[PDB]
């Protein structure tokens, strides 16, 4: 640059272009480190949820076999009679 | 329960009735837990973007006072007339 005066404003607004992108790739990163971090916590949820739904299930269909030798049992040795 | 075939039944009746309590309880449970954990990984993508654009806007009001003081210096040095 031959003017000192239009360097200055060059360095400047040259100075501000670094900032505005500089700030504009910050807040990309945090979006995208928000975005995993939630996506990370809750696939850590679906986990821990779909063991809990599991262990229910298990529960449930012994609770069950039970249940039914129990009526089968009854019927069986009251046919027995009739 | 006189009738020991009813007993059994109300024996299940009751623990089939702990199966849900407690899947219903935990699963309560881990649901309060992501509440809590998103909220708060959100609650400080916000902390940490906030400073990011704080330290922007003192960076840019920073140069435009450079600026501002370089072309009123051109101005004054500048200032006469012929």
């Amino acid at each position: 640059f031959n003017d000192p005066f239009l360097h200055e404003l060059e360095k400047l607004r040259r100075e501000s272009e670094n900032s505005k992108k500089t700030f504009e790739e910050k807040k990309s990163i945090l979006k995208a480190e928000l975005e995993r971090k939630m996506a990370e916590v809750q696939a850590e949820f679906r986990r821990k949820f779909h063991e809990v739904e599991a262990e229910h299930n298990t529960r449930t269909t012994k609770i069950e076999k039970d249940k039914n030798l129990v009526i089968m049992n009854k019927l069986l040795a009251n046919a027995f009679l009739s």
